[PDB]
C-alpha cells in the first residue's frame, strides 16, 4: 500500500487543492483542439469506444482508464502531486456540493452546449482517428458493432448520449440526493454484500469472450456503480459519462472498493484474480485505446497490465468498507 500519490476522500480538507487542480485541467482540456487526444471530448470517446459494461473486465478497464486520465490531469493542471479524490457515496449519498462549482459542473458554459456544436467540433477528428486504426483496433470496433465512425454517431444521437446545457445532470445543487433504491445501492450493507464474494468473477461480474459482450453482473457493478450513474442522469446515464467530471470521483471510489476487496482476499489467502484457464483469457484481452499524458497511444494494451495499481503508484485514504 506504499505509493507516491494519494487518492483522498473529496470531503478531506487536504483534497481541496486537488479539486482546484482538477478544475484547472478540465478548463485546459476544454480549450485543447480536438486533434489532441487529451481534449475533454476525445477523452470521453475512449469510454464510448472501448469501455466494458456487464462483464469481468469492468473493474480492470476502469482502473486503466482512470489511472491514465489521472496522469493527464496531473500533467495539464501543472500539479505534480495530483491524484483523483474519491466520492464515498456510502458516506455522502448525494452529488457532492463541491461538484456544482465552476467546471466540475458539466452545465458550465465552458462545456459544449449542443449536439450540433459537439458534432461540428468532433466529427473531423473522430474520422481521422477511425482512419488511423490498426487491424487489431478495427476488430475491436467490429466486436462492438461499429463498421464506421458514423455507427458511433448513430449510437450517440439515438441513445441519446449527449445532453444540452441545463440537462447535463438530472440531480441539482438544490436537490442532489439519491432516490430510495440508489440510497440502498450505496448503503454500508450493500457495500459489505459487494465485498463478501471470495472469487474475482462473483465480485467483478461474469466471464464473456470479449469485453464488448454483456454477461451476468456482480453487486459492485449492478447496484452502487450502475444505480449512481443512472440517478445522476444526463451524461452519467450513458456512454459519454466521462463528459461529467464527477465520473472520475465515482470511479476513484469504485477502484478504492476493488483495492479493499483485493486486500481482504490477500488477508484470507484467497485468489485476487481469475484462476486456471480463466487467468490468460482475462489478462490477454486487448485494451487498444488508452492515451498517455503526452497525448500518445500507451504501450500497455492488455487487461493483465492493469490487474494491480502497479506503475500508477497510488494508495487510498481509507473509506467505507468491511466491518472490522
Ligand atoms: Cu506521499
Ligand atoms: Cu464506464
Ligand atoms: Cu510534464
Ligand atoms: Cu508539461
Ligand atoms: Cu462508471
Amino acid at each position: 500500500q506504499s505509493a507516491k500519490y494519494h487518492r483522498l476522500n473529496l470531503q478531506n480538507p487536504a483534497a481541496a487543492p486537488f479539486l482546484e487542480s482538477y478544475k484547472k485541467a478540465i478548463t485546459v482540456m476544454l480549450q485543447l483542439p480536438p486533434s489532441d487526444a487529451r481534449n475533454w471530448y476525445r477523452n470521453a470517446f475512449i469510454h464510448t469506444l472501448d469501455c466494458p459494461h456487464g462483464n469481468w473486465w469492468f473493474v480492470v478497464w476502469h482502473r486503466g482508464y482512470t489511472g491514465w486520465f489521472e496522469r493527464t490531469v496531473r500533467e495539464l493542471s501543472g500539479d505534480p502531486n495530483f491524484a483523483f479524490p474519491y466520492w464515498d457515496w456510502t458516506a455522502l449519498p448525494q452529488v457532492p456540493d463541491s461538484f456544482f462549482n465552476g467546471v466540475l459542473d458539466p452545465n458550465n458554459p465552458a462545456f459544449i452546449a449542443s449536439y450540433n456544436e459537439f458534432y461540428s467540433q468532433l466529427s473531423n477528428p473522430m474520422s481521422a482517428l477511425w482512419n488511423s486504426f490498426s487491424t487489431a483496433q478495427l476488430q475491436q470496433m467490429r466486436n462492438r458493432g461499429f463498421q464506421s465512425v458514423n455507427d458511433v454517431w448513430q449510437a450517440v444521437r439515438d441513445s441519446p448520449m449527449f445532453f444540452p446545457r441545463g440537462r447535463a445532470r438530472t440531480l441539482t445543487r438544490q436537490n442532489p440526493g439519491f432516490d430510495a433504491t440508489t440510497r440502498r445501492a450505496v448503503s454500508i450493507g450493500t457495500i459489505r454484500n459487494a465485498l463478501a464474494p471470495t472469487d474475482f468473477i462473483t465480485f467483478g461480474s461474469g466471464k464473456t469472450a470479449n469485453h464488448s459482450e454483456s454477461a451476468t453482473q456482480g453487486i459492485l457493478e449492478s447496484q452502487p456503480h450502475n444505480n449512481v450513474h443512472n440517478n445522476i442522469g444526463g451524461f452519467m446515464q450513458d456512454l459519454l459519462s466521462p463528459t461529467d467530471p464527477v465520473f472520475f470521483a465515482h470511479h476513484s471510489n469504485i477502484d478504492r472498493l476493488w483495492d479493499v476487496w483485493t486486500r481482504k482476499q490477500q488477508r484470507l489467502g484467497l485468489p485476487t484474480l481469475p484462476t486456471g484457464a480463466n487467468l490468460p483469457l482475462w489478462a490477454n484481452e486487448p485494451f487498444l485505446f488508452f492515451i498517455g499524458p503526452d497525448g500518445k497511444p500507451v504501450a500497455k494494451n492488455k487487461a493483465g497490465d492493469y490487474a494491480t495499481i502497479g506503475d500508477f503508484d497510488y494508495n487510498y485514504e481509507p473509506g467505507s468498507g468491511e466491518a472490522v
